[PDB]
């Protein structure tokens, strides 16, 4: 039986040598997947005219709905996925996090960019880099959209969580993808991308799918495409020496496995709680979705005096767990994808045992059975520094070994002999380990949990990557990040440094800076709807002579009897040399000189965003305001009930009889439409 | 006469055969170098071991402080460096920019990291992610530094500036550095390194120079380790796939050659004043550096109506340029600095001359005369979308080639066709035709101009690098960036997600995050010093009731009779249901119960730095603050007479009867220091 790509428009099939994809729990094969006889620079030629200018055309507040669209469509459909997903030998748990999880980071990543991102094609990330004396020559960082594709390279691991973590990102920056699944567990992500397809959300030639090799398309890109990998380390240090990549210099993202720490700390006595919560964190994190999660405990570091105490406390919590069918009751570990995979797990037992110990059944793995069963597995070092196959070889199984150390400067060494690893964990109480152990072993991983008794009650565990926290680690982890919140939208992105007049980069941001021209239009701007205000509408307030009495009269109200506003010896001793207004006061009296009266469409306010008092004002010295608008951002009226609105940023600058600038600073506003949208 | 390289603390020379260095104006040798038989891996040893804990124990103030000095030390005795950069045929304009240049990025990053980096080893980028329901779990982002070299190699065009723009972000960073510059030139970068080493100020192993081949350094480095390289793309594609480089997946940065654009809009006749500062800037562009910098202008676009008008102008400014000895009176342009380089621009010229055409005295170039220099070229190419030589090949000198385009359509697709440049320029009037500009060729630059009436008076130029704007380009300008401002000191850290509780994340961090314990002392935090302050330390205020009357008090000694404090009518109308107390009053009123009024320590407050506003406060409901020291962050006392400070942020918490957080927000504050520093 055929599996399709979703090539040019099309579901088309290959012809030629095939591989296939057999059940887990029985072992039959169910899929045969080719892609020979494609063509892949029409694909390529395809997503770029087609899917390309469709997505640059959007802002990216639309590019944050549609992730929601298709994520409330992906949502509804689940129970159709967990049927194929049982097909790969997960249980009902473990199969909760690929789906659940892999669709709760479009719901994410569209919360984060509509409240985040601006209501453009473009956007500037500073705010202005002032080049000049004058003020007639600035310039500010801008991010653009590249033009081409992105070409995802997943694993066999997750296929509903890999495929989508990557896509969020790459949609939301502007990019048409390619998906290039793992060809052992691909009916899942053809379900996905049939899914999506099949419902009229995404643009044409916005996503496409390759099921088997892809052959002839790292040969086709240009320069302005990227590359994602995932997979192991030995096939992405070939791919990375690529000609084609390497000579056109196209963004290559490698990221591979790792070996995770745990770290046991020297101020934990069998009698604390956290004893227990330790062995169940590396029970869980070893016997969860079958041993086979890149972010899994496989190196477990104790203290000399709690070895014992640990490998008999693991061994007697590890014996309980039954492994066998999932369907079936009273199972808790499924098996594994492939008896390839039951072969390799155990050709590295191999290796680990030709230096190592054996504490449970280990290498014993009957390697005839009907169905890809694997034991939990918990091995021994006794020379954890003196083995360097301990430290570079991982066994993508429910193997972990266990080793000890010497008072947190052995352990700290051992925590960083794995060459780069991906995630980490410390159980203490101590307050003053975990900052040791931060300063010394945060250079070799990119996420460390430090686990006590107040972090364990709501917490997601030592292998959960959360959509707003960098996943990757250096060294033999690839070198890449991931899903560091909007950091990852900037790996689709090029970045330029735009110079010019001020009156040029408000007309190219679409924001008024700080020195473009104002337009003033002899009606107040709080009494503009939101479709009638442009940015540059400027209003410049009547004066205000701030006298002595007004000093005295806020600091009654207020409560503020500060030296330097009522005392006049001590105020001639200070830095202003006598006594000056509040700057709370010249802040109020400012919104007193703009602020309308009258029922109109400003309706809350809400927001105060950076105040620097700059030079101080004194009694006999005037105030005189001046507001623009500088941002306006609209807001997507989630239902029919509510009101049309959007959030204007207003620019307050406030200056003296002098004209020099005291008190400059800007505002937030919610002010409502007159036509709503949906 | 030998040229010595600074390793592992010892001035050393290599034995066995030699490359040599000449004089670029008159044509005999005076230098030879060569690196046989050096020890490579025992100089990585020796700032590994040696030099990256005595940066990694510093803070970020005290490496800002020894950039500073350093600046200092080098500004001093720069006129040995004019004497050794004239030997490289350069005029004194030109060396100025170099070293003067060069100095002025330490200044700058000086003056960044003195204002927005920590007093701390470590560096939390974010604010606080609550990833929980009840707020024991929480993550937030760190920036830690790598343990290991960075390997940086130059190219000959800015012996002074190109190492000490790769030198200031990796000693802000905390790494050692060793300097391998390009030998054709190699003779200020030796001087630089003395002057910097011969001084105290810098640690030992901190700093390396290698004269001659690198030779098997980059078969010694380690995963912590990071390598820079600056010069052609046939060399750093070579040198990315180094086969140790792609197994132990090291940073590597290159960036390569540029054809730079300068299209001229269409709104511009000769009757403008664009078009005398178009000739102006095209021309002083080609002829400055001999055209020996990688940010000059090679291609000239014009409209197809101008391009006799245009290449008239061009060809009436260049030929009152001088060509000659420095030294000597009235000589605008210098030399080249190799006869190879004048080999090897004509070839290059030639090449051109194979499609293109001629419009000045170009490939009759006198390759025989002592001196190396070259006739400033202007060329022609009537076919530039079928000539595809001309989008490839760069002439490294004063060529530069002129090409038309048909109405702001072609030339968009001309300045795109360049496959990823490092500069380009816009000369316009019109906003929209930059808007256009910016919106479809801001994919291939990584900096471009915008240039009119209003920004030439004070432009810095089209190919001058600021030190806090991104330096770098997609495609063939090889994909990296540098002197982004803070964005390079991130190129040598590694960044990592520490989960936990917040009271663990702030004994990390060492800043109150926002769940933390707190530490209340029965004295005012406001009454202790600098120096006494720790993170934590909390003040419960009491209690005010806002009654009606605070309302009507406030609204008149402001001034804002906004609807939704007086109006009783429309409030009832409003989202609020009824009238509310003003968000600045609660502003102000919090301030009235957390401030000592007697004097002390505190001096000015000056700053509010993130205000929103969460719960409406309406008549007859209690306010209660909570006042939490947060971050410290000392001052380095500029002068002996200036009193010592710090600049101390307190986070501010305001909750009503139920407890619930009404308006929370974050002040500063300058606070005095009891015992000053120098
Ligand atoms: C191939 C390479 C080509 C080139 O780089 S050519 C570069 C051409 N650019 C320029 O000429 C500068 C352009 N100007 C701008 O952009 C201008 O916005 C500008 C950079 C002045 C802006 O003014 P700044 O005050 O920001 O200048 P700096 O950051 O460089 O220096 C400030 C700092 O340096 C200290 N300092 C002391 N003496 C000096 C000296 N002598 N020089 C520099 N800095 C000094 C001084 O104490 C100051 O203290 P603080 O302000 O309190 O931090
Ligand atoms: C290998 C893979 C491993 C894993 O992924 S394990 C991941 C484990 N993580 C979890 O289980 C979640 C943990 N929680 C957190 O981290 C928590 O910080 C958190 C993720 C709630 C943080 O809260 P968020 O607001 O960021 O969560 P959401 O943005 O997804 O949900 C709110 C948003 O989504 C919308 N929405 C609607 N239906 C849903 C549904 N059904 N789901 C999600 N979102 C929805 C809803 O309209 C809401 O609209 P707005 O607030 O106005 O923006
Ligand atoms: N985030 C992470 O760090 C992360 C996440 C998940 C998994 N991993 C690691 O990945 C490993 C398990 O996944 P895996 O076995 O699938 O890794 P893999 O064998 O190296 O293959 C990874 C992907 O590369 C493709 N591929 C393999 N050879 C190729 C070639 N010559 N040319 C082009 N593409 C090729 C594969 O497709 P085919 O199957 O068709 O060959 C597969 O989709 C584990 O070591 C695990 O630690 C890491
Ligand atoms: N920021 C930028 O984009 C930028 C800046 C400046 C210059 N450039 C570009 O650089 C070019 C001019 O510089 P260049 O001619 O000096 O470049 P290059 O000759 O090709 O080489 C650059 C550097 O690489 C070293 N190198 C060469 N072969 C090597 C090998 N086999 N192993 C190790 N190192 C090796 C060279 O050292 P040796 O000289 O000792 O051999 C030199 O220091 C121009 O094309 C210009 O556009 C770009």
């Amino acid at each position: 039986q055929q599996l399709a790509s979703f090539l040019s428009g099309t579901w088309q099939s290959g012809r030629g040598r095939s591989r296939l994809i057999h059940h887990a729990i029985s072992g039959e094969a169910l899929w045969e997947v080719t892609s020979e006889g494609l063509d892949m620079a029409a694909a390529r030629q395809f997503a770029i005219e087609k899917g390309a200018p469709a997505l640059r055309a959007m802002t990216f507040i639309e590019r944050a709905a549609m992730l929601k669209a298709v994520a409330k469509h992906l949502l509804s459909e689940k129970e159709r996925f967990y049927a194929l997903s049982a097909q790969t030998g997960a249980t009902r748990a473990d199969s909760w996090v690929d789906i659940e999880g892999g669709i709760g980071t479009l719901f994410t990543y569209a919360s984060l960019g509509s409240r985040e991102l601006p209501d453009d094609t473009l956007w500037p990330e500073d705010e202005l880099i002032p080049l000049s004396k004058e003020g007639g020559f600035a310039a500010r960082h801008l991010l653009t959209s590249k033009s081409g594709v992105a070409v995802h390279i997943n694993a066999f691991n997750f296929p509903c969580w890999g495929m989508l973590e990557k896509l969020a990102p790459t949609w939301l920056g502007g990019m048409p993808a390619i998906i290039k699944p793992a060809t052992a567990t691909a009916q899942l992500t053809q379900a996905m991308v049939k899914s999506i397809v099949d419902s009229g959300l995404v643009p044409e030639g916005a996503i496409s799918l390759i099921c088997g090799s892809a052959g002839d398309l790292l040969d086709h890109l240009d320069s302005q495409d990227v590359v994602t990998f995932t997979g192991s380390a030995a096939t992405g240090q070939m791919l990375r020496v690529q000609p084609n990549i390497v000579a056109k210099s196209i963004p290559f993202t490698m990221e591979a496995d790792s070996l995770n720490c745990c770290v046991l700390g020297e101020d934990v006595t069998p009698d604390q709680p956290e004893f227990a919560l330790f062995i169940r964190e590396v029970v869980r994190e070893m016997t969860t979705k079958a041993g086979q999660k890149c972010t899994a405990i496989r190196r477990i570091i104790v203290p000399q005096a709690l070895v014992n105490a640990v490998s008999d406390a693991l061994v007697a919590r590890l014996q309980k767990v039954v492994v066998g069918d999932p369907a079936q009751e009273g199972v808790k570990m499924g098996a594994l994808v492939n008896a390839e995979q039951r072969a390799d797990v155990q050709e590295k037992v191999n290796i680990l045992l030709a230096a190592g110990c054996e504490i449970r059944l280990g290498g014993q793995a009957d390697l005839s059975a009907a169905g890809a069963f694997f034991p939990p597995t918990l091995l021994y070092c006794p020379q954890p520094d003196e083995t360097p196959a301990v430290h570079a070889t991982e066994a993508f199984g429910p193997v972990a070994t266990l080793m000890p150390a010497q008072n947190q400067r052995h352990a700290l060494q051992l925590a960083c002999a794995g060459g780069g690893s991906l995630a980490g964990t410390l159980v203490t109480a101590d307050p003053q380990i975990a900052r040791q152990f931060i300063a010394d072993a945060a250079r070799t991983h990119g996420r460390i949990q430090i686990l006590n008794e107040e972090s364990a009650k709501e917490s997601t565990g030592h292998g959960s990557p959360l959509p707003q926290l960098v996943h990757g680690g250096p060294g033999r982890a690839g070198g890449g990040e991931e899903l560091g919140g909007l950091r990852a939208v900037k790996h689709y992105m090029q970045r330029t440094a735009v110079q010019g007049s001020p009156t040029m980069l408000a007309a190219i941001s679409k924001q008024w800076v700080r020195g473009a021209k104002v337009e003033e239009d002899r009606i107040h701007p709080f009494r503009k709807y939101f479709e009638e205000l442009q940015p540059g509408d400027s209003l410049l307030t009547p004066r205000r002579t701030m006298t002595e009495a007004d000093i005295v009269n806020f600091a009654c109200l207020s409560g503020d009897h500060f030296y330097a506003h009522m005392d006049k010896i001590a105020a001639a001793e200070s830095i202003f040399g006598e006594r000056v207004v509040h700057g709370y006061f010249v802040l109020s009296a400012a919104a007193g000189l703009f602020v309308d009266a009258g029922v109109g469409p400003v309706i809350a306010n809400y927001g105060l965003e950076s105040l620097r008092f700059i030079e101080p004002v004194k009694p006999g010295d005037t105030i005189q305001v001046r507001l623009t608008c500088k941002r306006k951002t609209l807001k997507k009226q989630r239902s029919a009930e509510e009101k049309p609105t959007g959030v204007v940023e207003w620019a307050v600058e406030v200056f003296n009889q002098h004209q020099t600038p005291v008190a400059l600073y800007s505002i937030l506003t919610l002010v409502a439409r007159q036509h709503g949208d949906f």
